């Protein structure tokens, strides 16, 4: 496959250029090696797609993350835990005499304290993953930069109708205003 | 029903109460006025609440909005032009050589500048509400703020596993860092 476009949200990219070079060469090689043909099975199929990116990224040491943490209906606590081990934010929200409830965020692609989320899901899934998702690996100290892979609109066309794009997702970004959100991200537009 | 928890995000509780002081206190009325029972159809059921939800909203005159942009793959051209008319954005962005792609965000209850989303689905649509949708609405000047009605963990656990509820969605809110997402917004967790 191949890249079309590419943006460096709060100077993510070159973090990575800095700090990681070899991460943004190989993410670079595994997109170009992925046979977008063989997933035609003439529209595209996201299954298929989703496979295709799986084993490449795991045969290259990419690997599924957990980040657990408690939540409450308290404000001043949830701003006072945010950066604390799970148990430290329990211990914490309860000895404020408020209620601790267990949650988690996973992921399938994390590799020297970057995430990868290759996204050819429905319109909802994207916002999800650059809010919520990578933002809780962030804020839990487990990554420093994410990436997220979609299709360009030219490919997105050629796939099921409601899955987000490129274009589409950028929009929805850079719409929030500078620095939105926290974390530094890399998006990653591709097509055939 | 019951409100048990109230979020006021960029104060917008307090903007609603100062220029829309109705408004408060119909989007309160219609809450109690919520008859949960008649949706235990024992789980509750979230096409009955959002049924429930839409008759006494739309009988107050809560109506659908719809606003329509142009995205592009220039982030540039985007800052650009996201404050302008839909025709502006598309002329603007082809005056520069760029592709402009259709696109849009609807909303079901939206009445006096203020837009309310009744979410009773999955982890990812709030996510989606919250900083697309009524960032959208708010960027495209047709509304000022936004609220949020969600079920506490006490009422979603009586539900379908994987519905978001009001402690999870507030943690990911402040989870983003002060003032996330720039649309002030209401968030209201209730339950039986």
């Amino acid at each position: 496959m191949r890249i079309v476009e590419v943006y460096s949200h709060l100077n993510g990219l070159e973090y990575i250029q800095v700090h990681l070079p070899h991460i943004w060469e190989e993410i670079q090689e595994i997109i170009v090696s992925i046979d977008a043909e063989a997933c035609r099975t003439i529209l595209y199929s996201p299954v298929a797609l989703n496979e295709a990116f799986k084993e490449k990224l795991e045969a290259k040491g990419w690997k599924e993350s957990r980040t657990n943490y408690y939540v409450t209906a308290d404000p001043k606590l949830i701003r006072e835990t945010l950066s604390l081990e799970p148990e430290e934010q329990k211990k914490v929200i309860e000895a404020a005499g408020k209620e601790a409830l267990k949650s988690y965020n996973q992921t399938d692609f994390v590799k020297d304290r970057v995430a990868i989320e290759v996204q050819f899901g429905k319109y909802s899934f994207v916002a999800y993953d650059l809010f919520v998702k990578h933002m809780a690996f962030y804020v839990s100290d487990k990554i420093d930069v994410g990436v997220e892979i979609l299709p360009m609109k030219e490919l997105s066309k050629e796939m099921s109708s409601g899955i987000s794009y490129y274009e589409g997702e950028l929009y929805n970004v850079i719409r929030q205003g500078r620095g939105v959100p926290a974390v530094p991200l890399v998006l990653i537009g591709i097509a055939p």
